């Protein structure tokens, strides 16, 4: 079927208006533009809304009103010569818009955008338009009801899967493959059993956010996973790694999980956030994934194993502070998507071709990142988490094979 990509004038500018992401934004969608894949894709524009206050209701089905009226406050501050009052600053500083989640003349407006993106993008999927949506302006998944976090100021995650659950028994499969834990969604629906999320990610002492692994208690007791609670309990799934995986070895980490919650699932829609911050490239410097695709970048693999389910799909962007490389990596992402879906082969010129922002593509100007990669925790994880699914199965009265599910491992 159609394969949607959502894009627009005032969109690009709003997504290329912050301090952290730059105009990261404008060569991914250049560099897909350059590859001639735009005629490939369905135009998504963003969603408007018909009054601020339909704006409103829509943002504050997961935010407080009070901490979009202290964005909206930051926004108004911040395109003026007047330093902040001292309240102003405690305001701001109660809701985290400080340190990594500072105010710049357009915070409201960009955070927003990746919402109006995410939002017209379930809708696209919603009434059957496409089959996939990518929105490489979303998937900023560390937003709280009331707390801006990690650079990210609205949840255009959480408010497009309430939108897909909302539909018309809905069951959605979140798959987060950013190198950070996707708590903020994780958080948002932690008491569902009909929103499954995954993330996979680092975690280590100091490293951000924190969560996504062994919960610290006092007690001598052995450290657990939570999981969700009421009738969310085992609804939550987390594979935390070690620094330095390849290709292949977080490929087989999360490819028998992805089988098995499809298979016992069975979600009505996937939505896959695509941080591009594992690349081997990204000055974080933590996971040595690629974009090849010949060993097989280990996101293409992911996507490749999704976009097999034939399940309606929304992919999405996040992390990803080497601009080129998430560029290069979200292009493959982009054609990939066109084969599997279309059934179409794309031929991609492994030289970027001439575009405006060719220069930023240096020195070797290759598709692929400029990385050689070289020469369990993983099988006990893997163990946990068959049992963890078995738990939410029996839960929520899922019938399923168990030994074809206990073979995938
Ligand atoms: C405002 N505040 C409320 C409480 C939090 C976060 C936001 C929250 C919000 C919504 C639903 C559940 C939860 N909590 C319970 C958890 C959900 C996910 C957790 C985890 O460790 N997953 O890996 S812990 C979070 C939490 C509680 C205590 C410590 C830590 Cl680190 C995190
Ligand atoms: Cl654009
Ligand atoms: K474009
Ligand atoms: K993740
Ligand atoms: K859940
Ligand atoms: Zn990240």
């Amino acid at each position: 079927m159609s394969v949607g990509i959502v894009y627009g004038d005032q969109y690009r500018q709003l997504c290329c208006s912050s301090p952290k992401f730059g105009d990261r934004y404008a060569l991914v969608m250049d560099l897909i533009n350059a590859y001639k894949l735009i005629p490939e894709l369905s135009r998504v524009p963003p969603l408007q809304w018909d009054s601020p206050s339909r704006m409103y209701e829509a943002v504050t089905a997961f935010h407080s009103t009070e901490y979009v009226d202290a964005l909206k406050k930051l926004q108004m501050l911040h395109c003026e010569e007047k330093e902040l009052t001292a309240d102003d600053e405690l305001l701001m500083d109660s809701f985290s818009l400080n340190y990594d989640c500072p105010g710049f003349p357009s915070v409201f407006d960009y955070s927003l955008a990746a919402v109006q993106g995410s939002l017209a993008a379930a809708s696209a999927l919603i009434c059957r338009h496409c089959e996939v949506v990518i929105n490489w302006g979303g998937g900023w998944h560390h937003a709280k009801r009331s707390e801006a976090s990690g650079f990210c100021y609205l949840n255009d995650i959480v408010l497009a899967i309430h939108r897909l659950v909302s539909s018309t028994q809905t069951r959605v499969l979140y798959v987060d493959l950013d190198l950070h834990h996707g708590d903020g969604v994780e958080e948002a629906f932690w008491y569902s059993p009909r929103v499954v999320t995954f993330s996979v990610h680092h975690a280590s002492p100091g490293f951000f956010p924190g969560t996504g692994t062994w919960n610290m208690v006092d007690n001598d007791k052995l450290p657990i996973f939570l999981n969700g609670a009421g009738r969310g309990r085992f609804s939550a799934f987390n594979l935390p790694l070690e620094e330095g995986i390849n290709d292949l070895d977080w490929s087989n980490a999360i490819g028998p999980i992805l089988d098995s919650l499809n298979i016992v699932i069975q979600p009505s829609y996937v939505v896959v956030q695509c941080g591009a911050d594992c690349l081997a490239t990204d000055p974080h410097r933590i996971f040595r994934l690629t974009n090849f695709y010949p060993s097989l970048s280990g996101y293409l693999y992911a996507i490749k194993k999704i976009l097999s389910w034939k399940v309606p799909t929304l992919i999405l962007g996040g992390g990803g502070y080497n601009f080129p490389d998430t560029a290069r990596l979200w292009t493959r992402v982009t054609a990939l998507t066109i084969e599997e879906v279309k059934g179409k082969k794309m031929t991609i010129s492994p030289e970027i071709p001439e575009h405006s922002y060719f220069s930023r593509y240096g020195p070797d100007f290759e598709l692929d990142i400029d990385y050689f990669p070289h020469k369990d925790s993983i099988q006990k994880h893997h163990r946990r988490i068959l049992e963890q699914l078995r738990n939410y199965a029996d839960l929520n009265k899922l019938i399923y094979d168990y030994d074809q599910v206990y073979q995938l491992y």
